[PDB]
């Protein structure tokens, strides 16, 4: 009921003018819509229908009939493509970029364009392509869908286009790739707020028009429709804002398209801004539309088309019936209502009927009454305005009312996409959170895939975000485990398949996270793995409920690309079972037969059947039957008609594949190898993964452990398994040893593994020889079959054979991988035979302090009294030099040469030896053991005592669960003995009550002075462990002595230069900067990894920081590539006095070193001197006390430098000319600390393995 004329007069598009005109336009458009119903041809009628639209526009000049003829000819040739089809599905991506294509026609061209640029060439190469009379799309030409501003998402059908012949829609897919490609930059613009620039454009037509002699309102039409989108987009407040000022000025009900521009102001301000636009959106639609809504025919009735027909009042009463549902505006306001808030469930169901309703309207509108073709034009566009408006209400609505899809989106989002794969243990809890909030096989699949990026991201180091990452991640996994083993209690057979299988894979990565050889999985094989969880995640999801992230759609659609990029040898035979099936299957629908094509029918039926790449051998069989089929069928008759050439092809592929399933017949010890480690993980899994890791949530507590856990290690009785079993102790050991969330499991894990370390030989040995046992037994089995050069029938039969022969095979293995491992922990009776002190004279390895040694002043003029660093230096290697002078061992040695002299010495015969010889020979041996142990009861270790062996002598498990380990080869040597010892120790002290065979209260005193040797050797040990956490420590501090900390910020950018580097190369004339590029990320790693010449390192680096912030800028710049704007994006947001004090301090720590230096010198040349001078406790007491030469308070004023100088600015003239002339001595005294460390150590290990072959001579004794 309002004016709609002038409107018609201005927007006022172009039209048929001629009744012959018309018939022109209609006709042209039958023949190109049906032109546009169905690769390189493309292009050719994309130049056909291009130059088409040229002619029909030059008709339009109103010279008529050239293209009557030349447009006869078009439909001459559009004739002959109609003898050329098109099925499809889920290929609406295809009406996505037709929408961004709608969006970058009408938005960035605000001249009219007749379709003379290649933005008509980029739509009509959609659209020809596209889904849906393109002429009436055409129709708004000098004038002036929606949801793909919402949820591309969308984009998984496009994988899910690879997944469920299918080579046409992979070619398909490689060309809806290849248009991504060519719609890149428009689509990477941004969308969803050009829409709001297109609602101020349109607001600006029309409110420009609602006036018509305003001039400086002139002026603002202007700039107001200023088509420079950036300047614009710059403008866009104050524009709206100055156009609410000037809407103001005109006439009264305009109130509607006043509060239009409310919510459209902060729609571009405010996530939230959909709704904001949705509201804007039917504002300004119903404010037009009422405007140009009258109640009677208010026609823009020259150049209108040939009709004194004026059915316009029934078009308008159509036209006025959906004007009267938003007539009244009740519901437009009513569902305006909805959008903002309080809508359950049936706002969704009025809001769809109401888009499909209108929707409708709209179409039959168009259909019929072609008749005010200018009228249904503005009116349609409207109401498409107003539709789109409450779609787009209607799904921030449905969006904010179930939001368990949203959880599925930011899962996906963060699945496959650069954005995640930049870079936790809050993201990790998150994400498994929400995982848990999210059938099941890729729901553990995704947390492998967390995982394995975890592990990636461990190298560029920590163990609090990797420890309790892995420990949330393997407490998901040990709850679904014994979740499966309770629902086994009572295709889910291939769901727990799965389960074990990743299970599998899950401790493989676990016993390779920690166990360090070498630790580097691909990141493009991660990214692409990602993509195979992205699809498979993809096959979880049913529907398409989730909505666009919004931050990034673009390289993520060509994710699938790298993946459709870079168990499949059924899919080469079946292409030829396919081709020669449908040869004879043509062959025999021309001539049939009754049965024999019921058998190659049904042998097509199955063969393309299953499509399975863990089944193979079951296509195989198909194709067995085939030939069967197909020999009957050739025998019967025929000798025209036959194929038989494939058939001749199927005989040598056959041929092949029995002698492919001949040649992998070998690999079968490796099958039960992991059949018994599928068995075998998941129980020491469950048992050693419970008591070490409920500790998320003492001494007795890890003694009661320990015990578990020896009774669980030697009760893993099962012989093969100690190997996989020992190394999976050593993995679980460092991989929980580096949380912080237990101390003392890491010394009873890693103490379990180092004296179950003694056995591993012997029991290695007895595998590799059952191994050679049954290695060649399958070398003469399958060497007892070969090509056969016969038998295409009897080739079953010679499997059955071989079959069998497996299958004893299967069982021997079985068997001998079952004997318990019970056997090889022990130990015997073998006679066997067994430095100093290295340096680091290191004044080379500083050598700038040689020149400052000839140089300053300004430092000699404070006395450091030191004055020789040189001599300071050859002081302190003079000092190890005449310090570097064991009887344990030696006299140990003594004995044991005596021993053997012995019993190569009275080796004689009985009965005659027993004349004269056995007398003094057994007597002599009793007097050895006699004068042996009187002088060791000398020589330290009295017998008799039993005060500290109440502790030592019970609980061989509990016993080895107090020893300390070493902080970090020598040591391994060090800790194999003396592991070995006390392994011994436990049998020998529970070794009574048979001696007497062997021939008493000394077998006591001997047991007795055994456990003192063990707790002189433990105690040693002790010592030993808390010198070299000591050392630990300070090594610790003297390594923490221009850019720095910001290294972090360095290594974030250099993983998204390889991750985007693995994107562009995966291009598929652009490869130019592909490598390039790589080249400036390995220089940053490089440099991340280095984190003097290394200041020219650094100096290069953050010149190279500069230089890759630079060759991605012009290459962003001279080229769009926008999968490397988006990253040069993401690149660019991240780029851009006390000297007496600390003096004295720092010479009073020198001095400090040098006395504890020289206290060494005293105490271990007193050593040296009390070698032989003691008794096997003076000397050892002075040896610890040698090592008690300070370390923990030479630590603590070391830290105090440390602070001193750390807080306080670095001057090279005063400060550092102290810290040369210091710091090189304290890697001195970290160097000789190793060393005596060393020295000391090998010693323990001498005097300890010595006295361990010592106790193993008197169990031999008491063997005999």
């Amino acid at each position: 009921g309002l004016h709609m004329q002038a409107i018609w007069d201005k927007w006022h598009a172009f039209v048929p003018r001629t009744y012959d005109q018309w018939s022109l336009w209609n006709t042209v458009d039958k023949l190109l819509t049906q032109y546009v119903n169905a690769s390189m041809e493309t292009t050719a009628c994309e130049v056909v229908g291009t130059s088409l639209s040229l002619l029909n526009k030059v008709l339009v000049e109103n010279e008529v009939g050239d293209i009557y003829s030349y447009l006869k000819i078009l439909g001459k040739g559009v004739n002959e493509l109609k003898s050329s089809i098109l099925p499809e599905n889920l290929v609406n991506l295809f009406n996505c970029l037709a929408s961004l294509d709608l969006l970058h026609i009408f938005i960035k061209y605000t001249t009219s364009s007749f379709f003379l640029t290649d933005d008509f060439v980029r739509f009509i190469r959609v659209c020809f392509h596209s889904r849906i009379g393109n002429l009436l799309t055409l129709l708004h030409g000098i004038s002036f869908f929606d949801f793909c501003s919402l949820t591309t998402g969308n984009i998984l059908g496009r994988i899910a286009l690879a997944f469920t012949s299918a080579n046409i829609f992979e070619h398909a897919r490689l060309a809806l790739l290849q248009h991504f490609m060519d719609h890149s930059s428009l689509l990477a613009e941004d969308s969803s707020t050009k829409m709001n620039l297109i609602l101020l454009q349109r607001y600006a037509v029309i409110i420009s028009i609602f006036l018509d002699q305003g001039k400086c309102e002139k002026a603002n039409d202007l700039i107001t429709k200023l088509s420079l989108p950036y300047e614009e987009l710059a403008e866009n407040f104050v524009s709206i804002l100055e156009a609410c000022k000037a809407f103001l000025v005109a006439n009264s009900e305009f109130i509607s398209y006043t509060y239009t521009e409310r919510f459209i102001h902060s729609l571009r301000f405010l996530q939230k801004m959909l709704k904001n636009q949705g509201m804007a959106y039917i504002y300004f639609a119903s404010g037009m539309l009422l405007v140009y809504v009258p109640d009677k025919p208010f026609d823009p009735a020259s150049t209108v088309y040939r009709s004194l027909n004026e059915s316009i009042v029934p078009l308008y009463s159509e036209l006025e019936f959906f004007m009267k549902s938003v007539v009244l505006n009740q519901y437009i306001f009513e569902l305006a209502m909805r959008l903002s808030k309080e809508s359950n469930i049936a706002v969704v169901e009025e809001a769809k009927s109401f888009v499909t309703k209108w929707k409708a309207y709209i179409e039959r509108i168009r259909e019929a009454y072609p008749q005010f073709v200018d009228v249904y034009e503005l009116i349609l566009s409207f109401i498409s305005f107003m539709i789109y408006g409450i779609e787009l209400l209607m799904f921030e609505a449905k969006r904010r009312l179930d939001e368990r899809s949203q959880i599925l989106s930011t899962l996906i989002l963060t699945l496959v996409d650069p954005s995640s794969f930049a870079r936790s243990f809050d993201d990790v809890s998150n994400l498994i959170e929400q995982i848990k909030v999210l059938n099941d096989s890729i729901r553990f699949e995704i947390y492998l895939f967390l995982a394995s990026r975890l592990c990636s991201e461990k190298q560029h180091s920590d163990t609090h975000s990797l420890a309790n990452s892995f420990v949330l991640l393997a407490n998901e996994f040990y709850i679904h485990n014994a979740k499966i083993k309770q629902k086994e209690l009572e295709e889910v057979v291939i769901e727990r398949k799965r389960f074990l299988q990743l299970q599998f894979a899950f401790w493989s990565l676990y016993n390779e996270i920690y166990s360090e050889k070498m630790n580097v999985i691909p990141l493009e094989q991660l990214m692409n793995t990602g993509s195979y969880l992205a699809k498979k995640i993809k096959v979880k999801n049913p529907d398409m409920i989730a909505s666009s992230g919004f931050d990034i759609v673009s390289v993520v659609l060509m994710m699938g690309v790298k993946s459709t990029n870079e168990p499949s040898k059924a899919i080469e035979v079946r292409d030829l079972i396919k081709i020669v099936e449908s040869r004879a299957i043509s062959l025999i629908k021309n001539w049939p037969e009754n049965f024999v094509l019921r058998g190659l029918k049904d042998a097509i039926d199955a063969i393309l059947n299953l499509s399975p790449f863990s089944p193979i051998a079951e296509y195989l069989s198909k194709l067995e039957r085939v030939f069967h089929l197909l020999s009957e069928w050739e025998k019967l008759a025929s000798r025209e008609y036959s194929l038989a050439n494939e058939m001749d092809l199927i005989k040598k592929k056959i041929i092949d594949w029995r002698k492919f399933e001949l040649s992998n017949w070998n690999n079968l010890l490796k099958l039960e190898e992991y059949k018994l480690s599928e068995r075998v993980y998941p129980r020491l899994y469950s048992i050693l993964q419970f008591i070490i890791l409920k500790p998320f949530f003492f001494t007795k507590q890890n003694l009661c452990e320990s015990a578990s856990i020896i009774v669980q290690f030697i009760t893993d009785l099962t012989v093969g398994e100690f190997q996989l079993c020992l190394k999976c102790l050593l993995s679980f050991s460092q991989h929980a040893a580096s949380l912080r969330i237990c101390h003392g499991i890491d010394a009873m894990l890693l103490n379990i593994y180092h004296y179950f370390e003694q056995f591993l030989s012997k029991v290695s040995e007895a595998i590799h020889t059952q191994k050679q046992s049954l290695e060649n037994s399958i070398k003469e089995r399958i060497l007892l079959m070969s090509w056969k050069d016969t038998n295409v029938y009897a080739l079953k039969e010679s499997a059955k054979k071989s079959h069998a022969e497996l299958f004893k095979v299967l069982h021997r293995y079985r068997e001998v991988l079952r004997q318990p491992v019970s056997s090889y922990l022990s130990q015997k009776h073998d006679w066997d035979s067994l430095e100093n002190n290295s340096a680091m004279w290191v004044a080379k390895k500083v050598n700038l302090s040689p020149s400052y040694i000839e140089k300053t002043e300004i430092m000699k003029l404070v006395p450091v009294r030191f004055s020789n660093t040189p001599t300071t230096l050859r002081l302190m290697w003079t000092l190890f030099a005449n310090v570097e002078k064991s009887t344990f061992t030696n006299m140990v040695s003594n004995l044991i040469t005596d021993a053997r002299e012995l019993m190569k010495l009275t080796p004689e015969t009985i009965n005659d030896d027993n004349l004269s010889e056995i007398k003094h020979l057994k007597s002599r041996k009793h007097l050895l053991l006699t004068e042996t142990f009187k002088t060791l009861k000398a020589f330290g270790l009295q017998y008799r005592v039993k005060a500290g062996i109440e502790e030592n002598l019970s609980n061989l498990r509990n016993l080895l669960a107090v020893i300390p380990t070493f902080p970090v080869l020598s040591i391994e040597k060090v800790d194999r003995s003396l592991m070995k010892s006390l392994d011994f120790i436990p049998k020998f002290q529970t070794l009574a009550g048979h001696q007497h065979n062997d021939l008493v209260p000394e077998v006591q005193k001997g047991v007795g002075l055994f456990n003192s040797m063990l707790s002189l050797q433990l105690g040693e040990r002790a010592q030993l462990v808390e010198f070299t956490n000591e050392l630990l420590a300070l090594k610790n501090v003297y390594s923490e002595v221009y850019d720095h900390d910001f290294e972090n910020r360095a290594q974030a950018v250099s993983m998204l230069c390889q991750i985007y580097a693995i994107v562009i190369q995966k291009h598929s004339s652009f490869q130019s900067i592909g490598h390039e590029l790589s080249r400036f990320a390995d220089l940053l790693s490089n440099k991340l990894f280095p984190s003097a010449d290394k200041v020219s390192s650094i100096r290069d680096q953050q010149k190279g920081i500069n230089d890759l912030i630079e060759y991605c800028r012009k290459k962003r710049t001279e080229l769009p590539e926008l999968s490397y704007c988006f990253k040069h994006l993401v690149s660019l947001q991240s780029l851009k006095d006390e000297f007496l004090n600390l003096m004295n301090f720092v010479l009073n720590l020198f001095d400090s070193l040098l006395s504890s230096i020289e206290t060494a010198t005293k105490n271990m040349r007193t050593f040296k001197e009390l070698a032989e001078t003691s008794s096997f406790i003076e000397m050892s007491s002075c040896f610890s006390k040698v090592l008690r030469a300070f370390n923990l308070k030479f630590q603590s004023m070391k830290l105090s430098s440390l602070k001193e100088k750390l807080r306080s600015s670095s001057v090279d003239k005063m400060s550092c000319q102290l810290l040369m002339l210091f710091l090189p001595v304290c890697e001195q005294f970290i160097n000789l600390a190793e060393s005596v460390l060393d020295y000391f150590i090998n010693v323990h290990n001498s005097n300890l393995d010595s006295l361990s072959k010592i106790s193993t001579l008197f169990f031999m004794v008491a063997n005999n």
